[PDB]
């Protein structure tokens, strides 16, 4: 990962009257912990983070999910607290649409001195029982909502030589990822998804291979909040409620060794959450049909998404 400019620094701040984030980490394996060690050190040995005092009270919870570990950091209360900076109809009627994470770009982009404070956080200790190893981020983080914002104008300049040269071509960005659509034949399409990767490295941004989704096979709207309700329906499937209905469906309730509903509720949130981006250019609230406990106890053991909703229950 390369090194940083200085001059694209850019101020931020929290909204008027907030302070920062003070969320607790909550105890993780050892199995994650050693992960999660491993993969600070390198980030710190590049910049990307530093080990921080005992002054900074801040924090913001993290963990680790998976061949490879990845770090995931959940900065809703962050978010909230930070300061605030078009959808194509056509996106859903493509025959194609490729998902390709962009959240690398990250690393790259220096984060203001005097915020950094505010994304503190701790690799926890076995069983919380002793002080964690504590840190924040002198870049970008994933998972932030200023990221994206702050690099879009290194984006838009990224990206320009391809769409000029793809008019045939919708690319749609939500959060950190890319949503690239067309009418292509498949084969053509990966083409072009693979030209624009190799565009993206070529600045410095890797990708991981994206998920393909074929929104035209598919079953009023007010752009002023979107509701997600999943129920239980009865032992074998799962149904959804999309409202502000909408859009309803379903999906299979599996019982077996290697699953159970937090599982398949995580899925069905992060299927649930893409068709909508496609759809509407919004990420629901959801309504999940198990217990808080429950699912604030396993949630982070199958979260693949970068990013973390709303949620009630
Ligand atoms: O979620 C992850 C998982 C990793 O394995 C790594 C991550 C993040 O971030 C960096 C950043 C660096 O600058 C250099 C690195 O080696 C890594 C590894
Ligand atoms: O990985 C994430 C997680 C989030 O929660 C968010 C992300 C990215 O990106 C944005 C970008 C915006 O422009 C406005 C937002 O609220 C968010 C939230
Ligand atoms: O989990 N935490 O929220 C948390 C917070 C702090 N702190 O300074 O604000 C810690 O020192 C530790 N710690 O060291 O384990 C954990
Ligand atoms: O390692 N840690 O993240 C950690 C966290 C907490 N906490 O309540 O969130 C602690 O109280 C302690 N502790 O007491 O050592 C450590
Ligand atoms: O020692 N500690 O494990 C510890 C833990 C927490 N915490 O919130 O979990 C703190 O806030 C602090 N702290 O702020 O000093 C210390």
């Amino acid at each position: 990962h390369g090194p940083i400019s200085p001059i694209e620094t850019v101020p931020v701040k929290l909204k008027p009257g907030m302070d920062g984030p003070k969320v607790k980490q909550w105890p993780l394996t050892e199995e994650k912990i050693k992960a999660l060690v491993e993969i600070c050190t390198e980030m710190e040995k590049e910049g990307k983070i530093s080990k921080i005092g005992p002054e900074n009270p801040y924090n913001t919870p993290v963990f680790a999910i998976k061949t490879k570990w990845r770090k995931l950091v959940d900065f809703r209360e962050l978010n909230k607290r930070t300061q605030d900076f078009p959808h194509p109809a056509g996106l859903k009627k493509k025959k194609s649409v490729t998902v390709l994470d962009v959240g690398d770009a990250y690393f790259s982009v220096p984060l203001d001195e005097d915020f950094r404070k505010y994304t503190a956080f701790t690799i926890p200790s076995i069983n919380n029982e002793t002080p964690g190893i504590r840190y924040q981020y002198n870049v970008l983080p994933q998972g932030w909502k200023g990221s994206p914002a702050i690099f879009q104008s290194s984006m838009t300049k990224i990206l320009e030589p391809f769409k000029k040269q793809n008019p045939d071509i919708v690319i749609y960005q939500y959060m950190d990822d890319l949503y690239v659509g067309s009418d292509l034949e498949i084969g053509q399409h990966r083409t072009k998804i693979s030209e624009l990767r190799q565009h993206l490295l070529r600045w410095g941004l890797t990708t991981p291979d994206g998920y393909e989704l074929h929104p035209d096979k598919w079953t009023g709207y007010d752009p002023s909040d979107l509701i997600a309700e999943i129920q239980k329906q009865g032992q074998g499937q799962w149904t959804y409620q999309i409202y502000q209905n909408l859009k309803t469906g379903k999906y299979a309730r599996m019982r077996g060794a290697h699953t159970n509903d937090v599982k398949q509720l995580t899925e069905a949130v992060q299927k649930i959450t893409t068709e909508s981006i496609v759809i509407w250019g919004k990420t629901p609230k959801f309504k999940l049909p198990i217990q808080k406990e429950t699912w604030e106890t396993w949630w982070t053991e199958y979260w693949q998404a970068t990013w973390i909703p709303e949620w009630e229950f």
